[PDB]
């Protein structure tokens, strides 16, 4: 790999850059160290990495740009805590947040309840996030996909359990209820990493840091990708008024003035304690919360 | 089929959705209808569609969606006049309503003419639309592909007339004609379902009517659609001025100020006018007539 | 071919039109006529198209559009100066022309050179030129895809460096080095065309003059053509303030305004002297000059 990737890979903050062709070995890469060259036959793994490519659709925001952002950010957060995890959670974790978000069509949970979809039927609670996960057991029977073949019975069941746990976690609803949880059991000390349980609910929070990350790089790459995923909320607020419903604030096109508000409100209410919360459990992972507020400085230099 | 879908799908100011992998089971519900369970062996039919979808190019406004709404409308239309039209008509009418646009460019028969196209020197007159025609036979060609291989050939022939006329009578400049003609002769009592020539007629304005469909929405998908549209039509006035002519104002995206008062042009001249003698010769059309009408008194709220 | 194209293609300023599947035969046609219709089998010929086609990637400006515009300017101003080239040189350089900017990223050797992209690694100069080149031989080594195999070991070596050289001077950083030479050359009476050396040079700046002949169409082209370009330096405008790098006005998507003007200094300092130079070496290359300064004229008029 480059020279200049080599050494920024290992940042927070870093951007994948805009070639596809680079992100596949980009990942390999990322495995290949935190993880181990043993960890993976490659031959399966690039066919793999291949096909959950091929199932990320072309939208602004949820694409395969964004699954490898993701799983950047879980490969710096375990290069900076390597002593914390065995070897099936560092398999598992980077491999979830690559498929966390598969087939995503650019609708919330919210607009598949109304419109009725198929998908709200057969999942009542986190449709989109369980179809991801879906997608990836979809993915992993096929003939040479099997990445975790070499894996005993044993192993195999509790790595999908990661998998499946983590994906789950990236709904942003659940977040809340994970976060105030978890920021009562540190100030208690009741908070212990030998739990399972709370091992759970700290890979959650994880994986929400990762899921949101974009508000941890560089000024200019956070406001570019805002554009993005405003792309796709102005679209989900237009299906909504073809509805007939009026879509919240966030989603109206009509309201582009309101922006600034709605990031400032958005970095209070949500981002900051994140990644605060995820430096208390985990000091390594400072970089993201001070990079955090250097982009919320930057959204009241607006308004 | 959905819930939400089976309720509103009855509708005529229904929309069809932004999910692209619906569309295909929508079309077969409403031939499941309409038609019968009999009517095309399932098999050949998705086959038919797939590749029907396959030749619908990826422009803005005149595509895929564009197709399955067009011939929904046909379907509320056929559904509240149950008794007025044969098996055959039912059979080939939402089927030319689906090919009716096949392998549109974005650019109108003015522009055809004008660039000195090939299709321009095969098809002098109505030029898409004789394309549109010739697709759909090609596509009926094709191994497994003949949806009317049950049909008698007795049968075949009348309902690829059918559906050749149809197709034709889309053709915008031919509408004028066609309705002045209906209009005299439903004041006259001259007009008469069991006279072959005047059942064309009428379902030419039946064609026109759900080719411009999108008028007789809500007013949110109404107002959308328009720029889908116009991102057409301002590309083709690109394209003029390459030629060195002056396109009309319709056209030229340097005159986006014009819109609405061409908007109410259109609707006063044509819009209106369609579904005005359309629901005088059939009674239960008159909710496009409505929303046609309640979407004027928006264009007349811009200005 | 149309009776429309087959006159207005032997003018300079000719548009291609937006109708993609006639480039492929407006290419042959320009082949058929300048070179002749022994020069390739056709057969082979089509199948090398197509592949090449298949090559360039969907951006805004260096597509597959361009090449063929580029290739038609090529045209032109071989059937213009019919007597001064070889059978060799006609084959080789409206080949070269189609293949000049394949795999093109839409980004600059300056971009592939600070983010350390292995392109910039491989190729230390004229990074994109060498790949054009390189994908070029790529393209011609694939079965029944030698457009070259009637040709004799020894002519088939000038060929490709006849369009390694073409390609090589499409880096617009080595057209200043080449004319400034060619000036000196012509005033001193010194430039010989019979001299290889001297041919080679003419031959650079005939390919430079090409590369920009978008400078030398109809007023409504030149502008249109002109947002394709931005789209593409705004993007890597983007991706510079992502490396942190200020990226030059040019590519600063915030400085819309002085458009105008770096299009006006563009003009004086590249556009006019390359097509002032060429007219002075090839005397029927006047209507490319004249035109360039009809539409630097316009630039003013916006100022
Ligand atoms: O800048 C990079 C983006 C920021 C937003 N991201 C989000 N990820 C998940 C959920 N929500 C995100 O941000 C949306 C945008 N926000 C809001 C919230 C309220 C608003 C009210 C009015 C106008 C806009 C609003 N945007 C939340 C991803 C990275
Ligand atoms: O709102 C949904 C659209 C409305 C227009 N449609 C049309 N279908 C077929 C033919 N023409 C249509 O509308 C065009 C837009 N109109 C005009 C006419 C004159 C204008 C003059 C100046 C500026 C804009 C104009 N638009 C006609 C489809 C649904
Ligand atoms: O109008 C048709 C285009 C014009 C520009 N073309 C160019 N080809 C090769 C290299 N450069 C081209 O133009 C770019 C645009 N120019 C500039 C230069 C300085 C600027 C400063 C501020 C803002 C914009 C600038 N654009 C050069 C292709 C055809
Ligand atoms: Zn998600
Ligand atoms: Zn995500
Ligand atoms: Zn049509
Ligand atoms: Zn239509
Ligand atoms: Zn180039
Ligand atoms: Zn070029």
């Amino acid at each position: 790999l480059p020279v200049r990737l080599c050494k920024e890979i290992e940042l927070f903050h870093f951007d994948i850059g805009p070639f596809e062709n680079m992100w596949p070995g980009i990942f390999v890469y990322m495995v290949h160290r935190s993880c181990g060259t043993s960890c993976f036959e490659l031959e399966k793994l690039c066919r793999f990495i291949m096909s959950v490519k091929k199932n990320y659709r072309r939208v602004p925001y949820h694409n395969w740009k964004h699954a490898v952002t993701v799983a950047h950010c879980m490969y710096a957060i375990l290069q900076n805590n390597h002593t914390l995890f065995t070897d099936l959670e560092r398999k598992g974790l980077l491999i979830a947040c690559l498929c966390h978000d598969l087939d995503h069509r650019g609708f919330s949970n919210s607009y598949l309840q109304k419109f009725d979809h198929p998908l709200a039927a057969l999942y009542s609670t986190s449709t989109m996030e369980q179809h991801h996960f879906s997608q990836t057991v979809s993915i992993l029977q096929l003939e040479g996909h099997n990445i975790f073949s070499t894996l005993s019975s044993s192993e195999y069941e509790q790595v999908l359990e990661i998998i499946r746990k983590a994906i789950i976690a990236t709904d942003l609803a659940l977040y809340f209820g994970n976060r105030k949880q978890l920021e009562e059991m540190y100030q208690t000390g009741s908070l212990n990493l030998n739990n399972q349980s709370h091992r759970d609910r700290v890979i959650g929070l994880m994986m929400t840091a990762c899921d949101l990350c974009s508000v941890t790089k560089l000024w200019p790459v956070t406001k570019l990708t805002a554009n993005d995923i405003y792309a796709e909320f102005w679209a989900e607020g237009d299906e909504m008024k073809k509805l007939g419903i009026q879509p919240i604030p966030m989603m109206d096109r009509d309201k582009k003035d309101e922006v600034p508000q709605g990031q400032l409100g958005f970095y209070n209410a949500v981002a900051i304690p994140c990644y605060t919360t995820l430096t208390q459990i985990l000091p390594p992972t400072e970089p993201l919360l001070k990079a955090c507020r250097d982009n919320l400085s930057q959204w009241e230099k607006v308004i």
